């Protein structure tokens, strides 16, 4: 009746934060070997070394560092029962990491934190009651009848399931400003090598540490708000043909993972009929003409979408600059991107943060395969 | 700008599913020993029985059955490890349960299921990914574009977070109708006596399977759709005084619960606090001129609630109804007793769905202590 609110749904600030420990990958292939302690398998680190190549990946972020993995021998072990010793670590730093993501959002969006209605945890990494959002609402001192939304072990393509929720949320509460905090930690998941198992090992080369946040809200107060993005449809599909692609098991070892199938051509073989749905009701069919922001699951799947479509280099640039310095940080990879990106087209002089573009998209690829396409718009300065 | 309704969500349909095991409490005490193998455990039996009468619970539905205890040694002793024992078993039977409550909400609503436009599923049995959402979409084959929402590992008081969560979805897209799904197995939760951790003995007299799931929309079609109830409002907060209350923990020896404190007080002590701030703006001080809808953790909470309000017997007679066929089915449990109450409207001639009342509260109380508060309106007939 009088509860909602007037204009869409705006992102206005963006945080961004990851473990201290770096931790290179053109070193990797030695280090991952000599804490699992896996010298014997040869061509394992052969397959493996090349794979560390593959990534595109530069630095990570691991809270994991090379002194805490020497007590928990079971970690660095292939299968060997370990999931307290995993979860113990992941179910208190993920809301501590997700405060100091958190907390860079709100100082740059400058409000009273008690001002925030909503809060919106998405975590892959541990499930525990309370969950991180009770963790974060605590660590952060938010009101504590603050309305929040726990997301728990939802894949890579939770990255649009926080923008699709902050939209209905704050344009269906007038005045209610949304905090939405992803983090990832790579704990659950380390495993050690197998050569029975090579889907086991992608993943030890692209996956790192890694928590972001923004702050989402409708009719955004001029002279004190700043809105950088504005929300303005985001759709759910899945790939036809797709159910395994992507696996993930909980098991009392840890977060099992598995690839089994061609995921890289299973998107671009599909990304077009997502595309004009979102477009086609807008009368633009250059792709060229959008601003682009894709979870980076791989370097592959840049590239092949790359092609499939004709995209210019300077499209996925702000996707391939944080998969660099960054390595894949899951859901909170996506947000990463949008920062990076206001951050470049800020410096560049460019007229409007979508890099000077007015429509933009952004992807995530999960368990599903599930594809989440958001259109987003840009604004000025 | 045109994407949302005009008017209030509005439930539409409710359906309920249960396992077909059933387990009465009068056998209980002793079974539940027996199957174990806990005879020697004298007073402890005799602790146990005195809880399975405490209950006010007289038969519960398991899907863990007599003859699957027995190839399953390890999920009847008190800390065995036994993650991958509980979760192969739930991580495909909370969906299937879920589609069977799913189908007997669409088939009361009667209309194509490919106009539900969301999904949100939530349990707190297993976890997988892709998640149990992902599962009902092809039990049900559903639309492969629906959006969903997967609330996993949730508590107790998710039977209110799906009814905040569908308000906001519904009446933000218009035209849509979301799909609700709530379903529990207590699998990962059932384990052997301890004399040494009482806690775990309370959730062994108490907790039992179930799936609830609901149509909610708005701008309700006439001639075709018939609302049964409004949800007004929906505030989320915490109890003061309540770190520890309820804890939960994901182990590789299933999901361990604890209670630390006396929660009956803890919620009669505070649930005036959420009462008027949720009808002040309404003028209804008077909380017997209100249909009521409380998630039965245990009888103690609906009795120490009813004593400190001074309320009718009446009020939470479909409150108890549930809790004495089904016992305590977590999440789904609330979503029963809205069904228990507009069936029990319908054949006493009540003038309205809420017992005859116009306006109501529905409350879910969980970890955090957390107490989500759902205002409700009734409709005739």
């Amino acid at each position: 009746a009088a509860q909602r609110a007037r204009g869409p749904a705006t992102v206005l600030a963006i945080g961004t934060a990851a473990p201290a420990n770096v931790v290179y990958q053109a070193d990797y292939p030695d280090y991952y070997f000599r804490i699992t302690k896996s010298e014997h398998m040869t061509e394992l680190k052969e397959k493996f070394r090349r794979m560390c190549d593959k990534s595109m990946i530069t630095k990570r972020h691991m809270h994991l560092s090379e002194e805490l993995l020497k007590n928990n021998p079971d970690i660095c072990a292939y299968m060997a029962p370990s999931l307290d010793a995993r979860q113990d670590m992941v179910v208190v730093e993920v809301p501590k990491l997700g405060k100091e993501a958190a907390a860079k959002a709100i100082k740059e969006w400058g409000r009273p934190k008690s001002a925030i209605t909503h809060l919106i945890f998405c975590t892959t990494s541990g499930v525990d009651m309370p969950g991180a959002d009770f963790q974060l609402t605590k660590l952060l001192g938010l009101c504590p009848s603050v309305r929040r939304t726990m997301l728990y072990q939802q894949g890579c393509f939770a990255g649009g399931t926080v923008l699709r929720l902050a939209k209905d949320l704050a344009e269906n509460n007038a005045g209610a400003r949304v905090l939405v905090v992803c983090s990832e930690i790579t704990a659950v998941t380390f495993r050690g090598p197998s050569e029975t198992h090579l889907d086991s090992m992608v993943g030890q080369a692209l996956f790192g540490d890694g928590a972001s946040a923004i702050i989402v809200g409708a009719d955004p107060d001029p002279v004190i708000e700043r809105p950088l993005f504005q929300i303005v449809s985001a759709a759910q599909t899945i790939l036809p043909d797709s159910d395994g692609a992507i696996d993930g098991h909980l098991r009392e070892v840890g977060l099992t993972f598995h690839l089994l199938k061609d995921v890289p051509g299973l998107i671009s073989k599909n990304i077009e009929k997502s595309l004009k749905e979102a477009f086609a009701p807008l009368g633009i069919d250059d792709w060229n003409s959008i601003f682009w922001i894709v979870h980076p699951g791989g370097p592959a799947i840049l590239d092949q979408v790359e092609a499939k479509l004709r995209l210019k280099v300077e499209k996925l640039k702000t996707t391939r600059t944080v998969l660099s310095e960054y390595g894949n940080m899951s859901s909170a990879c996506v947000l990463f991107i949008l920062d990076e990106m206001r951050r470049n087209s800020m410096e560049e002089g460019k007229a409007t943060t979508g890099e000077g573009l007015h429509w933009g998209v952004l992807f995530g690829f999960g368990p599903g395969l599930t594809v989440e396409t958001v259109v987003l718009h840009s604004l000025p300065i």
